[PDB]
């Protein structure tokens, strides 16, 4: 099952992403239960927003958040929930929400996959229109959440990005 | 896998719902496989109709139709096949086909999930259109598929539906 | 061509609706050239949001932003654009863009198109979910847009939306 | 506008069909104003139905229900609200509703368009079941709106159907 | 999981179909992975083309190409990814790839899910259209994938279909 | 109506394309009517591919094949067809077929309705696999359509394609 996904082929530079929700798609919230395996409906969101890209996590992975390490991955179509897509970070959104530190990685179909984010290197090759739409997603979806909110930090790179898929493989490793 | 979801965090009240069909989607009648767990098709429906709101059911339970009680599920969007929600039981629509006696119970979605159906306490909140155009559904669908039927009996109120999620419950635990 | 409809059957109370953007649509902001009658974009919206409603406007109106008066139109599914609907008005968002007054009225299908709406009567039927969605929408859409801005001013009811149809079609008439 | 497009380049064999409403598509049942060409809707459908393939109409034709007659055209994919298809007719579904006698046309995609539809040569040559389901389709989708109803005479053949297509165009040609 | 489903109830005459990629879908080609059972993205496709029907695979089966025997399964409507549909073997297109030899089957749904495809009993049954399409399609998908390549043999009947089946069955049994 | 559509605001750099297919869209060819305005389909395509942008055409232009110029728009979302897009040109795929000399150009959504392409200043600039992608689907799309064909001569710059749209204006405007 989904469960027994690894992180990845070769981490932090080649990893696995589980998606939970789709580009391009309706404002349902998604999440992979950990005892089923199963996508679970977490939350039909109350703005008028749609996540900005692919969104899933790294399996066998934690955030402080209590849920696996989070990432968004573009792609030229909306991948299906419950699907797997090896990719490579580029960049990382900072940020925390009401249940903890809550990164959001970005990483980008590999190589065997497609050419066609091959050119796409670090975060300041990303688009900007494409980074400042992410964060103003995260900063605004729960806005009619009570209780639940979110503050950004701002936009890191590869770097960084590769650092927190290993603070996170290593948090779930340990506890 | 599917085959292990609860039938709810507390019965009748608390329920999850395993979805098979999407709402507003293709008339295509997809079934859960109680060996492997995969969606299966069941019938390329014959009739130019589709099921009225998402609908699947309540795992660990059994009808008489040999099959887990059926659950609509009203969203504002349509969730994804095999996808599981947690629900609340507003009402049911007593019914019959050729495989027994099958009632389709109305949940709406957790207020956990979205504070959109609250105000759905019983079968009386619900809209008179859906309930006619679902109670229409049921009778028609099947009237091009040769030996197969259905009768209602009619719509009742959420007592009822919970006591269907009881029976239903017990008749999987003991046969 | 549509520069042709009717405002409406008889105004403020039976109104036609010339949609632009459907409900559930991507974020492409269209409107309707007053020149050739064809629909061109407007606008590649920055911020991941969508319409809340279909939306478009009462032809032979204008509103103080230059442009004739907006509508949101609530539907069981989404609209074409370009396409008219017959509807009655039940309320009015009252707000101001960089533009100049830019109301929002929400008007439902006339009882001729469909019974659903009909027991929406006025402002404090809708949906409270819905009313504080289509503000936040409005709130923010523009946020990454320089120069572009919303004041929201708040919801007012039927009679407040007649009024403002009735300005509006003045304001047209007038100059 | 569409009020302009021809009946045919050389009816009743070589014939434009206007298309109201695409094949899998919600069920809205919109029609062209004949005032200013433009769609309007016509009902939100209280059934769970769908048209079952693309249907419009015949411009410069006149039913006895007062509206152009109607046209079923099957095709690959759905076409576009307001796209005109060159077709061949094939067959007609006799019947009447609560407006008067309204067959309805069943015409494929001409041969300059597609091959595919080519071997489809008279009534018989459609599939049995695209025959069962358009006539179940008629028979049923009015079954919630009060006072309007359907009855079925039956299937005839490519003469019959373009016979119906002289006699509707005579009728809108005399009054 | 989808790594439990059978071959088939009575090979190879009839089987079950994994479905990886839905008829009218995206340009992304998906596979089960063999360990985990779930879907992973094996190509975002280059060329702007997609696969003519629902593709999948038998289980329990194996290609020369080191992969499950490969399917298409024509349908009315899309199936869903992950999905199993029960279908009957109607011909082959006998064709190579550089992983090796790599024959398509085409299986319809079984009757026992509908009657639509009964008429369809052996190649010259399918439409020289889709025939032709899916040819092309084998053909040139892989043009801009470098490395990547397909000689196509050509098609045969419903019993070389079987053959193929049976040979790919005792493959996959013995090693 | 379309047929009243500016070629431009300021051509060749500032251009109006009436979009006929949408990107990401099923294989229909549809062409605006030039004695109606209305979208007839062209062609049911018999090959699986898509145009691989949004197309259309600059109105007021005249290539040599008798049509007008036309055009790829790259947008974030499919744009609806007969709806017009303001646009800046940024190179040209020079291409013959069966109707004779037959550019397509690709122009890029105007700054004032995206800041999304500003970057693209000249046809280096979009990415060689869209380029290629284009150039493979016109050198297939009529593969299997007996008499049509295309004879690709290659990509040019923002300068050429521009030359092209006067040259196209000026062929309009004197026969
Ligand atoms: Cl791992
Ligand atoms: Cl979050
Ligand atoms: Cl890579
Ligand atoms: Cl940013
Ligand atoms: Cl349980
Ligand atoms: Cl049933
Ligand atoms: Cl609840
Ligand atoms: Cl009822
Ligand atoms: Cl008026
Ligand atoms: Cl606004
Ligand atoms: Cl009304
Ligand atoms: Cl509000
Ligand atoms: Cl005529
Ligand atoms: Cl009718
Ligand atoms: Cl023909
Ligand atoms: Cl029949
Ligand atoms: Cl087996
Ligand atoms: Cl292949
Ligand atoms: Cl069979
Ligand atoms: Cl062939
Ligand atoms: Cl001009
Ligand atoms: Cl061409
Ligand atoms: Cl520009
Ligand atoms: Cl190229
Ligand atoms: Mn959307
Ligand atoms: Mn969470
Ligand atoms: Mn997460
Ligand atoms: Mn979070
Ligand atoms: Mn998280
Ligand atoms: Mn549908
Ligand atoms: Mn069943
Ligand atoms: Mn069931
Ligand atoms: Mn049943
Ligand atoms: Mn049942
Ligand atoms: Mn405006
Ligand atoms: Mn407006
Ligand atoms: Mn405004
Ligand atoms: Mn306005
Ligand atoms: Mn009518
Ligand atoms: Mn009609
Ligand atoms: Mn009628
Ligand atoms: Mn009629
Ligand atoms: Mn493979
Ligand atoms: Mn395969
Ligand atoms: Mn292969
Ligand atoms: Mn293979
Ligand atoms: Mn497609
Ligand atoms: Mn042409
Ligand atoms: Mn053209
Ligand atoms: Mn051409
Ligand atoms: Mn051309
Ligand atoms: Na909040
Ligand atoms: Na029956
Ligand atoms: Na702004
Ligand atoms: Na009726
Ligand atoms: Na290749
Ligand atoms: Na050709």
């Amino acid at each position: 099952s989904l469960l027994n996904v690894p992180a990845g082929k070769d981490l932090p530079e080649d990893i696995y992403v589980v998606i939970e929700i789709p580009a391009n798609a309706d404002p349902i919230k998604y999440e992979i239960d950990k005892e089923s395996g199963a996508l679970f409906v977490d939350q039909f969101m109350s703005t008028a927003m749609f996540y900005p890209c692919n969104y899933g996590y790294i399996n066998h992975t934690l955030s402080l958040d209590g849920d696996p390490v989070d990432v968004l991955v573009p792609t030229p179509y909306p991948l299906q929930p419950g699907s797997v897509t090896r990719c490579r970070p580029v960049g990382v959104l900072k940020m925390t929400d009401e249940a903890g530190e809550d990164a959001k990685l970005v990483a980008v179909p590999h190589s065997k996959l497609s050419k066609e984010y091959d050119h796409i290197k670090d975060v300041n090759d990303l688009p900007e229109l494409l980074k400042a739409q992410i964060a103003h997603f995260f900063e605004h979806y729960k806005d009619l959440e009570k209780g639940k909110w979110v503050k950004v930090e701002g936009w890191e790179n590869a770097e960084a990005a590769k650092a927190e898929i290993v603070a996170s493989f290593e948090r779930a490793k340990n506890k």
